DNA sequence: TTTTTT
């Protein structure tokens, strides 16, 4: 047969070009998988791999028309599709893949077996990926300044390290984290360090993903989150001001699912794979429209309690309760960070933290006791018990306290209930929470019959 | 005699390429029908079929331009169109078609007679399609944990295993299903299991198809469900909060018809075939704009009452009325599900359930008792009976009860209606319903004359 | 208004 078909067959035999389910062709060039929806990178591969072919086939690949013919043959012979990005414990670079389990770096065919379509965007360097380096001690000093290693801050520092370490994993995560602190506290420095550590796997979007409907019309903000591993949203408005849009809880529930529904402009694709940890940098406590048990299990908070002040205003910052330590700031730090001085030391520290927590299994846990707005419900869980058959026999005491056995179940009137809950809740500050909770569980037998099926745990105890 | 014309004729004589009603070209490659509007599948078929042609014809198909010429001839010889997807009880795979009546698996020409344009996307394997296997024993434990085999849960469990097995049929279903339950009850685990079981026949869309207008401009969220067999909408918000939009009562009526009007981007096709079971998983019960009899015959509800909790929060879970049992959570189940460990066992269980409920005939029925919003409309039909001619002779007794004859019809004026209706419904909870009802059925004989055409059943029985 | 469409 003709030599062009033989060249196409030999190229296909190396498995350097593949077709995905989304309809795009990926090519293995320069030790990386690359694709482009508007430029057919196939011809680049044809020109690049001309050296591996024998001598009599190299000369005919210098003409663009024969390259077009070979690309047409390859497109004809390529029929079926394959799946991509199935290994959550591999970190891809521009010249290889790093294994997070043991720490070796793989290049060439060894890295080809893990079909990763995303990368940091820069080459990995072994010389700078060391522990004993002049930059490392300085980075450790900076980090110990931001998060001191004290017995009081141990628990917060653990969440800090775990949340930062989770950015290397390519799996769905069921919790999003808030970075809370005052001004000049080090939150943006941490953001820029993470950006300079992970490169193109990092992205930041607007706040419209938390207050607006996601699936109405085109929405590039949701679409750009596909296959990313870290998403930052920062500088939320103060909700105390009038006209502020409160955070939608259903958006929070949707953002923790493995697939997110959204559509970019001029597109028909509506599914996006969610691999990104979500970090919200803020200065004020969040406010939600509706609070329920489903929302409280997807929220975590990390505190920042160190101030970096000019010498002129130091004496003022020492009189504030929002700070636990005041230190002079360095003016040249931001320029050093912008030049990627601490890229590989921070990456090495992130991998070292990855071994500590996520090797058995990757999991994030909520911290519902850090939000004041969640206080009302939490202690409600420790004060009331739903009515049951076991409470019927002891009615002798409950009728003494004012309970009524109505339809063979122990019951308490709303009017009888409200003062009883008023003795343990400050009616002035929790005025709205009490009327909120009473109305979603009222039970009315008749126009004049009112009752609620709950029993206090203190009354159930034997006196 | 043109050689390429002869090749085109021999290719066409094998019935390997067909033209559909929508203007698409379907090609039989690798024991499956495939079609795509952007890729040249005809050239792929021409290249693939060259081994069946005699040796003096095979060498001519190695040149792409000759393949384009044969493609042009084939396009010229296709003048008549055919119907597709007419067998509802056949499950298509990537390498064959499975019969749901007897259980046989067909491949090759035997499967070609069923013109199926969709597939699960993965190959069938009879080795793992067995009943005795460790994965089946594991899977039955999860299934029993989510839906216990107890007497109180029997009817709900049967409905649960009917709705899931309904997803293997390619017909139109006349009801919508709501998966209602509190958080951490396994609602999403069954969704993941069904996705892994059915592959490409599964689709998840947004909430706009229940709230917005489906026929204004392009709408991929409604046009991506053509010929699908399972559609999921997830996490609708709570409607108690201000600003939340309610569910269009007329939208769910269009989702039941065999044809749905919708348009993709850059497309003129406006007709979509309805073959999908529509499931919405929820944490709050839905609220509709308008309630009528046509609405109440299209809604079904399945309950989830088992809670999976960490050991820290077990004590609270036992004190919640929304749960019936609490079991320890498994942290490694999601990774196993994502790895398609329980794919073929769940497929076998779905087929076994399908043989139990749908072999005679396939139909779904509503459960209007579950929704509390309907409780008023359901009750009125049992308390009021429409006036009839046969009630005229009995009005001698009805005179003492306050009934008045108007236009030779038994009538009851508005003023005496309210205290009669107050003997069953409380004013506070049902005020908006009876106000709307009275305004929508009030009739006036004059400026000061009022009457209603209903009589109470309790009033035709002598007290 | 703007994606839509050209
Ligand atoms: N370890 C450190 N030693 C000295 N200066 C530091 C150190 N870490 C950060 N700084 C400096 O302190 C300042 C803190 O600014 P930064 O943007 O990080 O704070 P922030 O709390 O995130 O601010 P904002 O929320 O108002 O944007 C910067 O000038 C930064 O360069
Ligand atoms: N049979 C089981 N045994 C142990 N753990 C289980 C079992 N079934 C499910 N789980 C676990 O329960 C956890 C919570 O379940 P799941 O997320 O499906 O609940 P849900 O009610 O659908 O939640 P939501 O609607 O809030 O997303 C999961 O991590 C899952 O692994
Ligand atoms: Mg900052
Ligand atoms: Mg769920």
């Amino acid at each position: 047969g003709n030599k062009l078909f033989n060249i196409a067959q030999r190229i296909l035999d190396t498995n350097s070009v593949l077709l995905t389910e989304r309809g795009d062709h990926i090519v293995w060039i320069n030790n990386s998988w690359k694709f482009n929806s508007e430029e057919p990178l196939i011809t680049k591969l044809i020109l690049s791999i001309r050296h591996q072919l024998p001598k009599e086939y190299s000369s005919e690949l210098l003409c663009p028309r024969k390259r077009k013919t070979v690309e047409a043959n390859i497109r004809d012979m390529l029929v079926d599709s394959v799946e991509t990005d199935t290994y959550p414990d591999k970190l891809p670079f521009k010249n290889g893949v790093l294994d997070l389990v043991d720490g070796m770096f793989y290049s060439g065919d060894d890295a080809k077996k893990y079909t990763c379509t995303v990368s940091t965007g820069f080459k990995f360097d072994d010389t700078k990926f060391v522990e004993d380096s002049p930059e490392m001690e300085e980075l450790m000093n900076i980090i110990n300044d931001i998060q001191p290693l004290t017995d009081e801050n141990k628990k917060n520092r653990e969440l800090y390290e775990k949340t930062l370490s989770s950015c290397l994993c390519g799996a769905t995560k069921g919790c999003l984290t808030f970075f809370f602190g005052e001004t000049a506290t080090g939150k943006s420095t941490t953001k820029r360090l993470l950006k300079s550590a992970i490169g193109d796997l990092f992205v930041e979007t607007g706040q419209t993903i938390l207050t607006d409907v996601l699936d109405k019309g085109p929405n590039p903000f949701i679409a750009n989150m596909h296959l990313k591993r870290s998403v930052f949203c920062s500088e939320l408005p103060d909700f105390a001001c009038s006209g502020s849009k409160k955070i939608r809880s259903d958006n929070i529930k949707k953002l923790t699912e493995p697939c997110v529904i959204g559509r970019p402009c001029f597109s028909n694709k509506i599914n996006n794979r969610n691999h990104a940890t979500i970090i919200i940098d803020t200065n004020y406590k969040p406010v939600f429209d509706r609070i329920d048990n489903a929302l409280m299990r997807r929220i975590a908070v990390v505190r920042f309690r160190t101030h970096f002040s000019q010498p002129s205003g130091r004496e003022a910052a020492e009189n504030n309760d929002a700070y636990d330590k005041v230190k002079l700031l360095d003016e040249g730090l931001d320029g050093k960070i912008q030049n990627n001085r601490y890229r590989f030391a921070f990456l090495y520290l992130l991998v070292k933290w990855y071994k500590k927590y996520h090797i058995p299994i990757m999991k994030l846990y909520p911290t519902p006791e850090e939000i004041p707005d969640f206080a009302f419900y939490l202690k409600i869980g420790t004060l009331l018990v739903s009515s049951s058959v076991k409470h019927i026999p002891l009615m002798t005491d409950l009728s003494k306290k004012g309970y009524i056995l109505y339809d063979n179940v122990v019951t308490l009137p709303l009017t009888t209930f409200q003062q009883k809950i008023s003795k343990y809740f400050n009616s002035r500050l929790f005025g709205h929470d009490i009327e909120s909770f009473i109305n979603r569980h009222k039970k009315f037998a008749n126009v004049s019959d009112e009752y609620l099926q709950y029993i206090f745990i203190e009354d159930i105890s034997s006196p």
